[PDB]
Order: C-alpha cells, then sequence, then structure tokens
C-alpha cells in the first residue's frame, strides 16, 4: 500500500509513526514544504529565553532518521492539490521548481494553520513578526539581544502572546501586549486567575491594554507606532500573536471544509473523500466535557488524531476516544493548568456551569514550605459531572489536572471527587488534597 | 441526638466535622485518652528533621476551637467499654481516676492502631523507641540532637521505617534498616524502584539489612546491639517500626473482628451493632482495583470514612466509594507516587496482573532541565484495565498519580489512557507525557 | 630542656607547636585540666545551628595525635601552684586526686578566662547558662530543641552574645538581648552599623533592650524571669555572656598581676619571673593602631603569643610585632569585619579621632549584582594615619579589612590608601574599590 | 586657565574629576574620537554573558551630566596633533571634517592602547573580531546568539582572551584558545594555578593551545579556518585578544616616546614637553615591588595617574606612590587575584624570587562548608620582604590580595605577615588565615 502523509509536525508525524507500528509493509511518503522536518514550536519559549541554545535541537525527528526506517521523505516539497478520484496528488519539489503527480492508495493531511495577520494600514512595514517555526524563532531571537529594539508590542493575549511577552520582558525590553478581549489568558483561565496573573506581569515590565482595536502601524519603512482606537504605543517591534486560520484554501472544492476552513471530518479521521483522512489544528475534535466537538489547536490533540488516523486506514474500527482540552504553562512565579470548561469556552458553548474557587495554602499552616494555590472546580448544575478545573500557584501543582481530566472523560461528580482517594503526606499536601477541597466546596454549595 | 466520637486523629476528626455538617442540632462528644488533641503522625518527619521547628503545630485542630462550636471535647479520658444493647459507653477520666457512663443515641468509633513490638530478649532495654505521635515525636527529636547517639538501627523497612532512617541520617547518625522483607518500600514500589531507592539511602550512611530476622536486643541497661540471624550491629537507639495492630482487644466480644482485629463494617461503616460505626486503620476499606475490601493504613481513607459514617448514620444512603491506596513520599533526591495493584500487593492479593515499565528523560532531550523518571503501569491481563502503577524522579512528578488513582476507579483501559488527553508544553513534559508513554508501550507490548 | 606549657587552647597549642619547630629536642609536658583537649570555642556557632553536626569534631588537636609526636599530655590534670624560684610547679590528677610536683627548665602559661557571673538574686536558679567550651557548647545545643524553652533571655550584647541570640532565634526561640551598653557590638561596630543590625536582628525576633541593668532572677527552682531595672522579661533559659575575667586567682603574689588580674608581660612574653612566659586571654598585647598595649581576648592573639613565647625562651630576640585587634562575624544576612579604632576603643584610649563613612552599592550600577556596602574610615586628625575601619555588607567584603590591618601597621595615610593599588574588575569592585573610596572621601574631608 | 583632557576613558575622565576638585575654576575642555562617553570595557564580559542586559548602561559618565558641571565636552572630536611650544592642539570634529586649532595652558592626554592585528595571510577576512570598546561589544554580542556561530577560536590567552573564551562557551559555542605562550593567564597566575584553570576551561568545550603560532586565516571571503604551525582549526568567528601597542603613532617627535612607542614621563606624569602630561596605557607606572617601572595595562593604574597628572599640573609637588599591579577574575567556578611578581613577570624583570604554595581547604575540617584554596607567596631571598602573591579557590578569597598589595608596598617581610594580625571566625577561616599559613611556610622554607 502507498501511503502519502502531508505535514512533518505533530499531526504528520504521528502518522508515520503508527504507520510503522501497524504497516510496516507499507511504502511511506513523508511530505514537508518547508526546509526542517519536525521542529517543535512548542519548545520555541525555552530557546528565546536561553534555557535551550541550540534551536536545532527543538525537535523530536529529523528527516535522514525517518529515511533509516525505510519512510521517503521529501523535505521542500509541497503537495499542491489531491485528485481524490484518481487517488494520485499533485507535488512540487520547491528547490528545483520541478512538479509531478504521485499516486496513494491512502492519504493523510496534517496542513495545520497559518498565522492570521491584520489587514490594517502600515501591515507592510518592517518587524511585524509573528511566533510559529523555525525560521521566525531564530528572528524572533535576532531581535531579544538587539540594542535597538526597546519598546515590543505584542497583539493578542493569548498562550503565545504571552509567552513572546514573557520572553522579551526577561530579555529587557519594554512589552506591551495589547487585545480587543478585556482579560489575557481567558480562553485557558478565569478572571481571579487572571487578574493574578495580570498583576505578575506588570510586576515585569508589562503593560496590558485589554479591549483595544489595533487600527493602524505607523512609521518610516520599519514599524514606530502602533495605534488602536483607545491609544497610541512606541513599537520597535510588533509580534503577532492573535490567532490562527486552516491552511485549507488549497483544499476548497477538494473537500468538504466548514465555514471557518475547518477540514470536515467523523470521528475515525475521514474527510469526506474516501481514503483521504485529516488531522491537526485543521480539524475539530470530540471534546468530552460537553459531548461536543470543537476547534482546540493543540499538540497533544493533533498527535493522537494522527495516530488515530492510521488506527482507521482500512476501516472504521477505532472511534476517536475524545479529548478535553487540556493546557499548562509558567508565567513568570507562576504555573497554571487548566481542563475543559471555564467560563470562556463555556460562553462560545452556551452551557450554564457551576463552579466554586478555593484560594489557600496547599499545605498544611505548620509547615513553613506552604505556599497560596488557586484551584477553581466546573460543574454541571443538574448531574454535577466535573465539566472543568484550573488551578494556579508558584509551587508546580500542574500534575493534578490530569486527575481532573480524567474525571470529566469518565463523568464523575463532585461528590465522586470529594472523597476520591488522594494520598496524603503533610510534605506534599493538606489531608484532603487540592481536588478533595475543591469538590467538597462544590457539594457544600449545593446544600 | 446524642453523638459520641471516639479519637481525636483522622478518623474521629473528620466524623465531628461532618456531624457540624449534616447535624448541626446534635449534642456531640468527642473523646481522646491522650493529652493532646489531633496531632497529625504524618508531619512527624517534617518536625524531626527541622524543617517545622514547633512540635505543637504539627496539628489540624484544638479541643479548645472545636468546644467554641459547640462540641463538647474530653481530652484524657478514655472510652473503657461500650453497651450497644443499652446505648451506653463506659468512659474514666484519665486525670481524675473517676469512671462514669455516658449515653448515646449513635457512637462512631476510630480507636486506630498500636505499634507491635517484637516480643524478644531484651524487649524492655532503654532506648528502643517507637514513631507514632506527639510523645514518641519529641522524644525521638531528643535523640537526633543526642551527642551519645552515633548507631541507630530502625527495624522495619516500610514508609515509617525508612521516614524514622532520612530523618537520623541527615541528623547525621550512621543508620541500618533492618527487615525479613527483602526489599525496603516493597509495599509501595516494585523492584526496579527499590533498587534505586536503596543505592540513594546507601549514599546517604544507610545500610539497608534484607532478608534478616531480629532476635534479641542486647545492652546493659540500654541496647547496645541488636542481634539477627545473620548478623549483629550496635546500636545506641533503636527505632521499632514494624506494624501496626488493631487497637480493638477491649471490644472483643462486643463487636465482631476478623481474626486480626480489625473491626467487621460494611461499606456504611456500620459494625455489628446498630448504631455504632467503626472506621480508620482498625477497619477494612473498599479497594477498587480488585473490587474487593483490604486494610490501608493511611490518613485519607481514615478521613473519607469518618465522614461517610456520619453520612449514614440514620440509614445506609451513602455506600463508600472505594480507595485505590495511593501514596507519595520523597526519599533523599527522589520523589515517587504509587496507587493500587504493584507486585507485593498483587501476592497478597493472588491477582496476575501485567505492567510495563518506562524509564527516560521526562523532558525532550533538547531541554537541560530534563531528568529521568520511572513509571511503571499495572494492568489487567484480561480487560487491560489500569490496575495500578508507580512513578519516581528527582523531579517532583507525584500529582499524575491521582490521574492514575481515578483511572483505576473508573475500569479504564491501556488504550484509554494511550490516547487520554493530557496537556504538552515542553518545559513541562515530553508530546506524549509520563502516562502516555507507559500506556502505549503496554498496548505495544499486547500486540 | 623540659617545657611545660600550660593550657590546651589557643595560646597553649601553638606554643606546643612551636617548641617542636624550634626545639624537637626538648621534653615537653601539656597540661589541660578539663577532659577534652584543643575545643574551639569559636566554632560553637556553627555547631548549635547545625552547621557542624558532630561537637567532638570542633577542635584542632586531639591528645592522642600530639602523644603521637613525643609530647607527654595530662589532660584531667590541673596545675595548682607554681614556685618559680625552685622551677617546680605543683600539679593534681583531677581523676586520682594524687597531687605531685613537677620540675621545669622553661614554663609558658596560656590560662584564659573565665565568664564572668552576675552576683545576683537568683544566682543559682536552674538553666542560667554560660557558652564557653564544649560542655557548654551540648547543654546549649540541647536547650535549641527542647520544646520547653520558648523564651530565651542573653544577657550581653557583644561578639558571643550576639552569636547565642542567632542560634536560639533560628533555632525558634523568641530572645531578648539586653545589656547596660546602649549599642549591641559597639565594641566592634560604630551606631551608623549597629542601628542596621539591631533592625536586621529585630526582623528576626529578637528584642535588644540596651541601656538596662539586670538586678535580679525570679523562678521557682529554674528561671523563669529576669528583672532589669526598666523592665521585666519572662526566660526559660538564660544565657550569661557579659565578660571574662583572667583565670589567674591561682597566681596572686607569685607572678606580678595587674589590678584586673592580667599577667604583667613584656613584649618578648615574660612574666616578672624568669623563665616563666605567660600568653593568650589572661594578657595585654600590643596595640599598634595607638603604639600602646590593650586586652583584646581574640584567638588570634593568643596563638600568635604562644609561638612569641617559644621564640623567646632562651634570650630576648623576637619582639612582639603587634596587632590591631581585627574581627569578623556574619549575623543573619550581615557579614562584618573592623580593625583598629572606632569610637568605644578611642573611648577607652581617650584618643581624638576623625572618619568618614561610605555607604554606596560596591558594583557599579548598570551590574545588577550590585549590593549595598557601608565602610567607615577612622584616622589621625593630625597625620592622617591609618587608625581604624569598619565594613559591612551582604556581600561577602570581610576579607579587605586585612588589607587595612596592614595599613595600619605600615603607619600609611589616607592619601596612601586613596591611591593604592587595588584590582578593578567589574563582577568584584568600582574603579576605585571600597577602601580607595572611602579614603577619597577622607582627603576630601580634609581638603 | 583652560586645561585640556585628551580621552573619555579612566585616564582622561579621572583627570576631568581631579580638575574638578582642586580646579573648579577653570575652563575644561573633554575630548573624545568616539561616539560614546566613558564606556567601560572592564564591564563587556558580564554584558556579553547577558548579566547586564543594557550594553548603555556599561559606563561611568554621560557627556550630559560633565556639561552641567561645566565642563566642554567634544565626542566624535579627535585631537590630531599637538604644538606643546606654541601651546595649541589641532582637533578635528569627526561629524562636520572641520579641523580647528584650539589653545591651551596645561594639557594632560590619555590615549590608550589600540588592538594588535596579527599581519598574515587572511587577515582581512570577515568575522575577525576584535574586544575593546562598545562598537565591538554589541557586534560580539550579535554572535553569542548567531545560530551559524559554532566554532570560535580567539587568539591570545591572556586576560581578554579568557573572558571571550568563558562568554563564547557559556553562549553555547565550541572554543579554542590559541597562543604561542605555553601556558593560558601566565601573566597573571603561575603554573600550579594556570593548571587547575585550564582543567576547569577544558571541562566547559574549551581547547587550550599552547605553543602555537598562527600562520594565516583561510576562508572564502570571511573566516573558515585558522592555521597554525602545529595544526589547523574550524572557525566561524575569530576573535583577536593577543596585544596592545600605545596609541602614540601621531605623537612621534612631538613627545620622547620610548622604542616600543609609550610615552616617556617621570613621576609626576609629565612629558618630555612642559605643561603637556600623560597617562594610562599609553605610560609606564612606578611598579613598587621590584622599585622599577614597568608598563600594566589596567584601569585602576589609568584612574590614579589620571588624578597625579592634576595635582602636579602647576609644580612637581605630589609624586606618584607606585602601584603592585593587583589583578582579579573568576574563570567559570574559580576565583583567582593576585599582586606583584610572579614567574613571568620575574623572567621579565630577570628577578631571582623565592615562593611558597600552600593548596588545602580554607576553613577547619570539623566545617562542612570547607573549600580548597591556592596560595602561592612570592618573597625576596635575601631580604624576604613580600614580593608578589596568588590565590584562587571556588570561595571568593579575592580581598586577601589587598592586604598583599599593601604589605609589598610597605616592604614587610614573611616573618611580618606569618604574624600579622588577621581576625579568626570559623565560618569564615583558620585560626592562621590563609596569607598566615603560607607565611609560616615561607618561614619554615627559610630555616
Ligand atoms: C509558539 C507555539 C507554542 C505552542 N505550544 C504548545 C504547547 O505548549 N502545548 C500544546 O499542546 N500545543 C502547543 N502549540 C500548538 C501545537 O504546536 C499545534 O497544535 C500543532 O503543531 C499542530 O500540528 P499540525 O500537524 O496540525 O500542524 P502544523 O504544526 O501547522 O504543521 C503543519 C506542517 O505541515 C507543513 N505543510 C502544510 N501544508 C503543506 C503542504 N501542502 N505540503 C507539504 N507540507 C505542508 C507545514 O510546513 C508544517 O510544517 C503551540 C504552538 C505554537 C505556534
Ligand atoms: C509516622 C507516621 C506517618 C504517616 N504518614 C502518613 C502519610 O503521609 N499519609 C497518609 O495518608 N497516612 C500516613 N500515616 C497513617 C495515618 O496517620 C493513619 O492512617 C491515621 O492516623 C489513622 O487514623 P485513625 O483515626 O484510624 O487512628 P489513630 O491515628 O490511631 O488515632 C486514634 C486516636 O484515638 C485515640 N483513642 C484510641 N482508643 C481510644 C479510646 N478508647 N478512648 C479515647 N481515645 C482513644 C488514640 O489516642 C488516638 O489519638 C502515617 C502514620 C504514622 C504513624
Ligand atoms: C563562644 C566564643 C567565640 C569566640 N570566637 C572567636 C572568633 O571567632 N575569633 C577569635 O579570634 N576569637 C574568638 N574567641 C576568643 C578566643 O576563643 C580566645 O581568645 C582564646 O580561646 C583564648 O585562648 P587562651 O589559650 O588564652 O585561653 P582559653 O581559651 O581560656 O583556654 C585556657 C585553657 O587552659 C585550661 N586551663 C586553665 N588553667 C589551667 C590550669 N591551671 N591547669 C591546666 N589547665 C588549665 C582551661 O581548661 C582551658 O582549656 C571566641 C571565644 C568564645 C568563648
Ligand atoms: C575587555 C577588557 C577588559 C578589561 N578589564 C579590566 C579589569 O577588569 N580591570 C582593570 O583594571 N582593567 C581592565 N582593563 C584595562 C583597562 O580598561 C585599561 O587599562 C584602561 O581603559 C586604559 O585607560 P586609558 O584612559 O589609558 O585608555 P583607553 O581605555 O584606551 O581610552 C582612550 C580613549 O581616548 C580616546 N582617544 C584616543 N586618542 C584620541 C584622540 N587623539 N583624540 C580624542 N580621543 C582619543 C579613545 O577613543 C578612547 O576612548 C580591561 C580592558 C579590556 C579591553
Amino acid at each position: 500500500m502507498k501511503v502519502i502523509v502531508l505535514g512533518s509536525s505533530h499531526g504528520g508525524y504521528e502518522a508515520v509513526e503508527e504507520l510503522l507500528n501497524l504497516h510496516p509493509d507499507a511504502e511511506i511518503q513523508w511530505y514537508e514544504k518547508g526546509d526542517f522536518i519536525s521542529f517543535l514550536s512548542c519548545g520555541m519559549q525555552l530557546y528565546l529565553e536561553g534555557k535551550v541554545k541550540d534551536v536545532n535541537s527543538v525537535r523530536y525527528m529529523t528527516g535522514e532518521k525517518m529515511e533509516s526506517r525505510g519512510v521517503n521523505v521529501f523535505s521542500n516539497t509541497e503537495i499542491t492539490a489531491i485528485q481524490p478520484k484518481e487517488h494520485q496528488v499533485t507535488v512540487k519539489d520547491l528547490v528545483s521548481g520541478e512538479e509531478r503527480v504521485e499516486n496513494y492508495d491512502k492519504l493523510i493531511i496534517s496542513p495545520g494553520a497559518v498565522p492570521f495577520e491584520l489587514d490594517i494600514p502600515g501591515k507592510d512595514l518592517d518587524n511585524i513578526y509573528l511566533m510559529r517555526g523555525r525560521q521566525w524563532a531564530i528572528k524572533l531571537k535576532q531581535k531579544t539581544v538587539d540594542p535597538e529594539v526597546n519598546n515590543v508590542v505584542v497583539i493578542g493575549s493569548g498562550y503565545i502572546g504571552i509567552e513572546a511577552a514573557e520572553a522579551f520582558a526577561k530579555a529587557g525590553k519594554k512589552v506591551t501586549v495589547i487585545d480587543i478581549l478585556d482579560r489575557p489568558l481567558g480562553v485557558y483561565l478565569d478572571k481571579e486567575f487572571t487578574d493574578v496573573l495580570t498583576e505578575e506581569m506588570e510586576a515585569n515590565n508589562i503593560t496590558i491594554a485589554t479591549g483595544e482595536t489595533v487600527e493602524r502601524y505607523e512609521g518610516d519603512g520599519r514599524v514606530q507606532k502602533v495605534v488602536t482606537d483607545k491609544n497610541a504605543y512606541d513599537a520597535d517591534l510588533v509580534v503577532v500573536a492573535v490567532g490562527v486560520r486552516p491552511n485549507t484554501a488549497w483544499l476548497k472544492g477538494t473537500l468538504e471544509l466548514h465555514p471557518n476552513g475547518l477540514i470536515k471530518t467523523d470521528e475515525y479521521m475521514r474527510t469526506s473523500e474516501p481514503d483521504v483522512f485529516a488531522v491537526g489544528d485543521a480539524t475539530l475534535i470530540k471534546y468530552n466535557p460537553a459531548d461536543t466537538e470543537v476547534n482546540i489547536a493543540l499538540a497533544t490533540n493533533a498527535m493522537k488524531q494522527g495516530r488515530f488516523a492510521v488506527k482507521n486506514l482500512e476501516e472504521p474500527v477505532k472511534p476517536f476516544p475524545g479529548v478535553q482540552g487540556s493546557s499548562g504553562l509558567a508565567v513568570f512565579d507562576y504555573k497554571f493548568a487548566s481542563t475543559g470548561i471555564n467560563e470562556v469556552m463555556a460562553q462560545k458553548l452556551g452551557k450554564e456551569t457551576k463552579a466554586v474557587t478555593v484560594v489557600e495554602d496547599y499545605l498544611m499552616d505548620f509547615n513553613p514550605d506552604k505556599q497560596k494555590a488557586w484551584f477553581k472546580l466546573v460543574y454541571d448544575p443538574e448531574t454535577t459531572q466535573i465539566l472543568g478545573a484550573q488551578l494556579m500557584s508558584k509551587a508546580d501543582l500542574t500534575a493534578n489536572i490530569n486527575a481532573i481530566s480524567l474525571a470529566i472523560q469518565a463523568k464523575m461528580t463532585i461528590e465522586d471527587l470529594a472523597y476520591a482517594d488522594f494520598f496524603f503526606q503533610p510534605a506534599f499536601d493538606k489531608p484532603w488534597n487540592i481536588i478533595n477541597t475543591a469538590a467538597l466546596e462544590a457539594v457544600k454549595q449545593e446544600r
């Protein structure tokens, strides 16, 4: 069987790996239009901050190692079109310009997403950067040590926007994060968390300008100013981390796409075309908290989807098990983690939830290593099934979100978690741990 | 209603708390034979090691604060007998010697356990100590700084035995842990883990003498030598942490007891006598990994049982949800956590299990903060349902065991966990985290 | 020649060492009335604080190692009298009670000093301790971890008093230092320094009660209260570190003594009796800052004097070179060092001095590791010769006081030090280092 | 009086400061040919290593702050010639090209030195850098984070060469230091020290190629290889830190110069021309260790000379007091300091010296914070006067070299230092400190 896998990032890569597991027999071709195989953009901050020194080590596969296992790797080769009917694909070697047709028995694509750019005045002024991929990573590292960069403006206060802000602030630049949303990191955390995070960032030379629409970039040749409807800010460098758009324009009319460009697929990763499967940022995923499907552009999700596509290559036998949307990140001294439904997700979904937040030391008061911890447990009003949770502390308590991810999937209730067995040892936690305590507060609130 | 609660430790205390939640109306009497209310023996190591300076802060309730909420606290008062038929109890004020009878409508007891003592020659030689309670804690702290103590022998290589060994080694004493069992901490961890832990402890002046039966203590007036069948060891202080025995002798014939002294109770915490409930170390608990019941002397378990007894005070409506036996502890630079069935538990239960162990860095290789992590996933041969897990690292990854505790309870399989949604961010974990990786190895092993 | 050396501490010990250097031929007898050879009381704080665990390692010679080099060590043997005329000494073996006479050709004694005790009401109440020697060190360590000790009162705010206060405060006790003097550590530092040190100690649970005379100790059997003329303080333990008295009572009439008990000696360490030499705390020493002689009870001084006595054993050929009184100590986060004349010494001596104090970061402002440093340079009004200096910082800059000690001895001026060659490297200091800057300020002040 | 000061670095700057002290009356003109006033090249490593983030903060004066005190600052203006006879100077505004003549009553010049460049094949290949000044500092920082730089070769194993090597190694590059000299840092330290330092650097990805003459640079357009007589090395960047040459070519025939270009001056900083004074790297300085004069290109020396020139502006009244050549630097975990004559200096001077080296823990053995320290004391064979010393440890003991600098100046002997008063406190040092111990070993060696 000849299987073509498009993309060398998380969705494409785990598909190649699963093909080696379940189909060592097959002729596998792996296509990547860029010059570098499997760069991990998730590690870009570790690199920019100087924890990881070599940009080229921030990966998880070389093309050269995949060829050693019998995979035909074509870097700098773009798949330009699909002819599903004919079971052919058009590919173009970007080094030589030479186009060719390639045949397949099964095709798995993981096209990913492209950074959304603000189509406003001054869009083509120099030093308005993006943050995705190796090329942007090295350019951004050039700018961290550039003595001509003093003020950095990052547009977008999400995950990437805050990583960019932290890296440039730590590097010694004055940063302003600008967004129309009124809370940084609202997709991940609720207000009692984002207010502490805002305060923490402000203590580190970051202004966070919420509720502002960017209107135009000003400057002679290069940016010099970012102008919003409420204010104007000096900028020597801009980092645009506002959103992502599915890389699917080329597929319009070949495959069925949702109005926003995401490829329509079922729980077996099959597209509208037989033998064409799609995964990753460009697709929707089964979201277990609300038994629905949403778009969650995370590496974890792309990875599992890539494997499940190979699992269903010849017949629909393994339905995808669903995800809870879990995240975790450190923002200066704080480490947070989140899974399931929080305010922003509940509003997008139109789901009424109930919740309790416990903010107290996570160790018993006699232990001087005690530190304050925030934990919010979100649950269903009717069934009291666990729908989400968020936690934060200067202590690293993030691995607890893994327990909540399973509780949601398992449809456990607040009474289940209130009395759930979690170990106790006073150097690590309180008699009723962080999850137990929140759940007991939730049953108290439902008396 | 007049409710009498015996014991001011974890089982007794959470019962008083739950009575305040669900029965603020009742006359509550709380009895404790010792002079101190709610001392936390779980924090004794933090104290001995000098992280917590005041022995009296290692608690979670004062008698004086409970009386402020209308509970009648009787410290230094021992319940000597129960007359269930009459719904009376015999109590004795140990300060005054004056016995009296007390009436009740419901009685909840949490008698706990007593350290098992080796009935061998030299048993009454001075400086053979135990490690449970406030009185022993202050005596053991006296010995950590005693210049006449050089060699310390701790008998019992379990949880308490190793805490005692670490505290005395850190304090500067030569320690030898002695046990007939061939592995330290075998109740919690399997051999690939306990070999690393043995090596770590040996690097810290601790000899671990496994496979040896202690025969006699030698010394003139005070210990001077501990003699086993394979060897003899100098000892200035001995700490006996070999086991626990249910504090139920006084109840024989009043309540039905299992052959080892544990009080027979059902899933609603009711004893063989109507209106008498029992919880904690002295009882068995529903153990969800193998849908059975076992004795697991842990604070977590006592706490939840104490609350469930009050929940079922007037009628059996809340069946206990079960526990997985979870633990966690740091042993010098390593932190481990464990839940469910491991080798020792499988042998006690006679259950055949299958398992995989993954030992590799928990962060991707390009990140210099990467450290080695051990994770073993135990599962059912037939169903591949998750039955247990153990993990260890110098990095603190223990909160992940909370996810596994729920996976076992939920009867999740290795395929469920292989593709379970766990967040990825390269400062915190690898694309497929520690649980995902072990579960993928387990499906690989079942191909 | 038979040389008898009295005392196994700093003066006695360096004399034995120098006898081995210059007289390997001689029969040497080394006497010590205590049970332990060469304990270092200078290391008692490191021990009490738990940095050094074994009390017996805080030494610099064993009796057993000295006998290996042919010295006859008599521990537990007290020299009770000297008959200089006859060249005999009376010694008593304290184990056996048996007195004997011993002959000598030369005798070198280093009797040291005894802690001064306040002869007031309640002087014989239990738990009023002292801080000198091994026996007191182990007793004080017993008290650091005693749960019955809550309030500790140390009387005397000098070097020892503050070590005692820091050790007990760090151990978790409430401390009050009491003294009639109005400044802690005034013998070492001037007010701009002791005010910062007072503030630092107060931030660590230490009250410093200056200007108060202790009148009586109160308590039933054991101390319970310390009463001064201005106030009364609860005390579970008292540490008396107010002064020292020469251990010379037994010598009155045998050797000429100054009115305060110090043995009269010349610059060659000879007493009023031929062939009897005396050194250490019990003598005066040449003090080069003011070309006078003062009593400075420091180990450094005893050590050098011990060697110089052997140097002048047969004839006065090596006049003692003099000392500057140098000290250094850390008090919580601060490290200070001092040499020469400061306010208190100038008042005792009646010497008019001039001085400048510079308080600024010790590194150039662009270097974020910069920290504030205090340096005071004291000089002669007329000649501008360097008479003393004091420095302090949370950075350890103490070794600079060694340069000043030599500058005073050499009779260097403020102009000499202003332009003295001290290296510059911006990770270590400013272009004009801490000494240069103070000296330039002193010439500025003499314009 | 109109005083012209040439150069805004250490010699020029301290002259302007001293003019403000002693001559606030005068018209002062301060000339600097570069665009930046008072950059501190001594702080370039702190900057390259990322401890100091802003290149522009690494200074000690702004032109703008000096004008505020009435000094006429002319940056970007080069003094092209001196007409001493006429008391005029030719200056050229490098921005406008306009030359002019300026008059003076007194002229003080601090021209400094220029990096020596190897006139070999390939000298004009791109990426062969130097390390002096702001412009080179920012270029070198560009290269630390450049992903195309892998191998860095620094030619010259002196102070600057090793700073450059450490900065690039810490930044993640493979470094090779190349020099004809057989020991790195030989001008500062002797072999027992430089062998430990070599080993330390090799443990950090630095090859140190001693005894090799560089013959040619190879590469197409940019360096690619450095070829020596014994070997060839790949190089993406070269840093040339081999020497300095006096910036005096323009003065030949105006002022008398030594054969190597240094300006001839007396102990009052006067040149061969009346009213023209010269200081800094371009001059010789009185070197007190051997009562001679040598060229020591250090900031300390330039600073003091700058002030002494103003002190002797109207008449020779303040003879320069001399320097000892003191240095100090950290090289990875080690901190060393040095003053006076060591092997290399003794060979240049032709002076026979004697020396002892003590290598042992600097704290008493019972204190676990003890660390190994190296100290070498160099002295005169005949008089035993202190001629130099070197010390090194992972503990920072460098401030002790300040004591030795004064001992040499004062002509103290090994017997003086053996019994010199240095404080003792066991958290800081041994009874006989690091200087005392070395000096006692030196008297032992002269028995
Ligand atoms: C800065 C940053 C930080 C992030 N951090 C995290 C994190 O910490 N945790 C987490 O879970 N997620 C994180 N993510 C999200 C995660 O990286 C993405 O969800 C994941 O990369 C998506 O994988 P994908 O395969 O669907 O697409 P992509 O990553 O977009 O990869 C698609 C690849 O296919 C190639 N390609 C596209 N079209 C063609 C074509 N026609 N022919 C040939 N090649 C083609 C592209 O060049 C690209 O290399 C982060 C993302 C960014 C940018
Ligand atoms: C050193 C040590 C470390 C531990 N660490 C941990 C840990 O880190 N995590 C964890 O989960 N568990 C830990 N445990 C176990 C945990 O402490 C026990 O499981 C828990 O205390 C049991 O609670 P209990 O109420 O059943 O009994 P107990 O703790 O035994 O308390 C019974 C109380 O009732 C009183 N009493 C008994 N009989 C009478 C009577 N007749 N009348 C009046 N009063 C009476 C007793 O004085 C006692 O105070 C540790 C135990 C020890 C000793
Ligand atoms: C807690 C403390 C901290 C200190 N810290 C420092 C410091 O950090 N730096 C510093 O420089 N100094 C310090 N000192 C001071 C220093 O320890 C003393 O200056 C030094 O010990 C004095 O030495 P000595 O030989 O004169 O007398 P002592 O130390 O008093 O020793 C005399 C010895 O001789 C014995 N002896 C006396 N009479 C007889 C006899 N008749 N026959 C036989 N044996 C006899 C005694 O038992 C004693 O052991 C400190 C002192 C104390 C108490
Ligand atoms: C990387 C490095 C690290 C160092 N580290 C240390 C250290 O840690 N400790 C230490 O003591 N020393 C150190 N030094 C040495 C110290 O910096 C020099 O000794 C000192 O700078 C010399 O001062 P100067 O005034 O004589 O000359 P320079 O520093 O050479 O300055 C001369 C200035 O005058 C200007 N100038 C020259 N000619 C003219 C003209 N004709 N007209 C107008 N302007 C002119 C030049 O542009 C220059 O700015 C280091 C040097 C370097 C390069």
